[PDB]
């Protein structure tokens, strides 16, 4: 007999066998192709563990095993592969089990499976996890949400497996009821998105300097030297740059244009959409890999026409991390993660309001802390703003003092960078369009579009000194 | 006894009536508050065609005066409205029965609703209206989608009533089976949506330069004499501009800066998120009236953020439309809409091979050149483009001698913009990012973004060099 059951020995479903095992809980594990299953015993046998590690091949089994109530982790692809699973489950398990799905699916969906499994006796719980191969291996970041009975139940298992924060807290913490668990693990995966792109725009602009990748993780230690920016997307984009083939080339050259995705990071953008919340970097990152995904275009596009005007380029003599440009960039960078995060948090926000989940925003942002991909010395303020002033109108209204500091290095750099070079910055100069339209009063496109609509739609206008809607009668202009 | 029925007397609805009136057929007139009906007669009792419009004030008697098979056109709010109405004509309506939804709907629903009702024997069909109050009245442009056989008995009615070009064809085409007529009337409005948006943001670079209401619309007058930016949406920029009340005082300045927002927007930026296809420019006009939305977080963000730095105002002495700065916006304003409408077609081109429309792309840009709200000289090029390749990768590709001509002087106004004044420009500045992605080989955020998804993650990428999907192993960094 064993105390849990993991299914889908993916990058996350068998690392995360192996920490649990490694905890001392006895671990059952299943795939859909049992010769990984046999294999994942075969390689992990010479640990100073896995006595409790017995895998199965077949589902009976695999149920059969567990203690009462079950505790069965799905860490299988999320859509169809997440479905297929939890039906095939609903043979095998009885009243008061315990299903826990745990790949990044969307919170509506979450809300659905809750609905059909409660009907026939059966428990869910809706719990994300970030982290990546190596989270999953040393310790991850868990966002559950659900109903709150079911998560005491898994409580102990989940907290010895969680990731341990600076403090000693571990980065888990009840985010409220619905797919509030799922919802954050979106957002999560959201903020990265951005911040990702925004570390390979800044990537781009040091390359549009003539800087080779050498000098240009060169310029990004040193930024971590500063701490602001400390961050776990610091370590990977260092680490890329750095990266080198056998044959002395460095990788990032011989590296295809195309970014996948795989629903998180569209999902969010379409919800903020929905919603209302305005979260220009947010979809600008998601529309930023759909652009890459249209190489086949893009190759057509400048071979159609070759005569691209591409501006003067314009090299930095200075190429050492002390350089101007460099600087420049650092302000620039900062304030466009900045910018970013408070989109996330916004939506967050109005999402709790709607959905109802009864969302702890102060311990959320501290649950990010250490295992998670968003982890970094930014969190530190973040989860502090929140806390002295939950009601913040916005996340910026915390970092006033970095936003004057560099606001204005900001601006020119992405200008230099428009005016001398066609290197497309999709996230970083939408990140700058939301602070100067969050931080104008009246912005006066607002306005004149508004009586735009009301000229042909007679749709009316809001006024500034009076409530209520009123609509000036236009001449004929067809 | 009357051969065709209207059901809502909105704005729309109500000058409908008087176009197919005016026309010679005999409009039945319903609305779903009776006084407006019952006023509706009497205001418009002296026309010349007062004999041919026939209100109703049951459903039933509605529906017994419509000529077999029955035509109805449903103008009411869409989404319940709509629903309302469909379910309250399926009790009064039989076999062989033409229902036509007008207002602006979603796409999916269009296919949906036809089963339903070829399930009692009905027929429906899915067409957009776009021209506004106007236009509606003097003929609007008209995109049906639906079964091709439901056509055929509304080609009379709607042809007749719609717009004539300067060649003579009505402004109709047949786009697809499906929901194909509403899904182009989406991205009508998405096209709709940025280039109101542009016109607005060009109206703030203006006022950013001390230009002031007044002379900002006599530059406007300027781009219309050209010839180029002759269009109606520029037509009623200049009359909103020109608005005045009696007390001597700007209309704009008493117009609050909240823009409100009615789905086809919205609708079109999710959907083309999802199907993948890049268009920051829709995408960033849905979220630029999101932000004038947020009036409550503004001025919270002003007043606890009051020094802003708006950067060094750089006020152009020379305020008439020869001035170099207003010469640059023109050049910068024109390839945003050549952007942005190439976005907007390259969504319908994939949502043609996705949904299968069937959609006859010439035809129906050819619609668009009088009587919707995107009609104006641009529309010409954009029909022979097509006409000449179909298979032609991107609308820019057309545009090369207008592209080199300003790409440049469109950079350097952007970035004067930027570093002399804190104005957002989302949507014009999202353009400048399309038109340099989609115009460079190889994106280099793409190749290091690739890599850092493959750090944590694990999840690959592709390589120039070779086909398939590679994984760097990388040292620990948790
Ligand atoms: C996160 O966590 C979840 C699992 O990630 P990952 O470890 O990469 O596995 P994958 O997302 O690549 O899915 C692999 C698992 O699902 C099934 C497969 O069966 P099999 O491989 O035997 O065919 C295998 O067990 C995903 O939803 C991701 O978004
Ligand atoms: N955005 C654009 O560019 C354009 C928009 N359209 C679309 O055409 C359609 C009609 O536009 P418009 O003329 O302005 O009218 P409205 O969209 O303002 O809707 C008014 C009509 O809908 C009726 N109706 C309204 N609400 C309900 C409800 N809950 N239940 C049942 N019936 C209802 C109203 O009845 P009553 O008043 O008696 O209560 C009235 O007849 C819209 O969908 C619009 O999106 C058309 C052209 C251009």
């Amino acid at each position: 007999s064993n105390d849990l059951g993991i299914i889908g020995l993916g990058v996350m479903g068998a690392n995360l066998a192996l920490n649990i095992a490694e905890k001392g809980f006895k671990v059952a594990v299943f795939n859909r192709t049992s010769a990984k299953t046999a294999s994942f015993l075969k390689e992990h046998e010479s640990e100073k563990f896995a006595a409790n590690l017995n895998g199965y091949e077949t589902m009976k089994a695999f149920a059969a095993s567990l203690k009462k109530p079950r505790r069965a982790f799905i860490l299988v692809q999320a859509g169809a592969a997440t479905d297929s699973t939890i039906e095939q489950l609903k043979e095998v398990l009885e009243n008061g089990d315990i299903i826990i799905d745990t790949g990044n699916a969307n919170f509506k969906d979450q809300d659905k499976r809750a609905a059909q499994l409660e009907s026939q006796g059966l428990r869910f719980l809706g719990m994300g996890i970030s982290g990546g191969e190596e989270g999953a291996r040393k310790g991850p970041a868990f966002f559950p949400g659900g109903t709150p009975s079911v998560w005491e139940e898994v409580r102990p298992i989940v907290e010895a497996a969680a990731a341990k924060a600076e403090d000693g807290r571990p980065c888990v913490t009840f985010n409220g009821k619905g797919g509030a668990g799922s919802c954050v693990k979106m957002y999560h995966n959201a903020g990265e998105y951005a911040v990702l792109q925004i570390w390979g725009e800044a990537y781009t602009a040091l390359l549009a300097f003539g800087f080779d990748n050498d000098q240009i993780a060169d310029v990004f230690e040193s930024w971590k030297a500063d701490g602001f920016l400390k961050s776990y997307m610091l370590d990977i984009s260092i680490a890329a740059c750095r990266a080198r083939e056998a044959a002395g080339n460095y990788l990032s050259e011989k590296v295809k244009d195309r970014i996948g995705s795989k629903g998180t990071g569209l999902w969010s953008a379409q919800e903020a959409l929905e919603v209302g919340v305005p979260a220009p970097s947010l979809s600008m990152a998601v529309i930023s890999r759909q652009m890459t995904m249209c190489k086949e275009e893009r190759i057509a596009n400048c071979k159609a026409f070759p005569n691209f005007p591409r501006g003067p380029s314009a090299e930095a003599r200075d190429k050492s991390p002390n350089s101007p440009d460099a600087k420049q960039l650092y302000h620039a960078v900062s304030l466009c993660i900045i910018a970013s995060y408070a989109q996330m948090f916004q939506c967050l926000r109005e999402l709790d309001k709607v959905y109802g989940f009864g969302l702890n925003l102060p311990a959320t942002i501290a649950t990010f802390r250490a295992g998670c991909i968003l982890q970094g010395y930014l969190l530190g303020p973040m989860t502090k703003a929140f806390e002295e002033n939950p009601s913040l109108p916005n996340l910026m209204d915390a970092f006033t003092k970095e936003i004057v500091a560099g606001l204005d290095d900001c601006r020119q750099i992405l200008a230099k960078l428009t005016v001398n070079t066609a290197v497309s910055l999709p996230v970083m100069m939408a990140s700058l369009s939301y602070i100067n339209a969050m931080y104008t009063e009246t912005l006066p496109y607002g306005q004149l579009v508004s009586l735009q609509r009301d000229v042909f739609g007679r749709h009316g206008y809001e006024r500034t000194d009076k409530d209520g809607r009123e609509s000036f009668e236009w001449p004929a202009l067809q």
